[PDB]
């Protein structure tokens, strides 16, 4: 597998989340897929994937690409936000 990280939000009383800016860290294989990060954050911090924005080096990924999409080796930084504030 693939060392992939996702750069939470500084959103500690800005919502209801466990948003605090810091860094969550994980391990997939580059087989899967965003649909994996996107629900696993939806379960973690509580924020669906319709409205939660994954972005790898600068690219808003979505549930339809996959990691091996963007060739996300050891060492991918996602970076997470909200998509609309409002």
């Amino acid at each position: 597998p693939v060392s992939i990280k996702v750069q939470v939000p500084n959103m500690q009383d800005k919502t209801e989340w466990k948003l605090n800016g810091q860094v969550l860290v994980f391990t997939l294989p580059l087989t899967d897929q965003v649909s994996v990060i996107k629900v696993k954050i939806h379960e973690a911090t509580g924020m669906p994937a319709g409205k939660q924005k994954l972005q790898y080096e600068g690219i808003f990924i979505k549930d339809s690409n996959s990691l091996a999409y963007y060739n996300m080796a050891n060492g991918a930084v996602i970076h997470l936000a909200l998509k609309e504030r409002g």
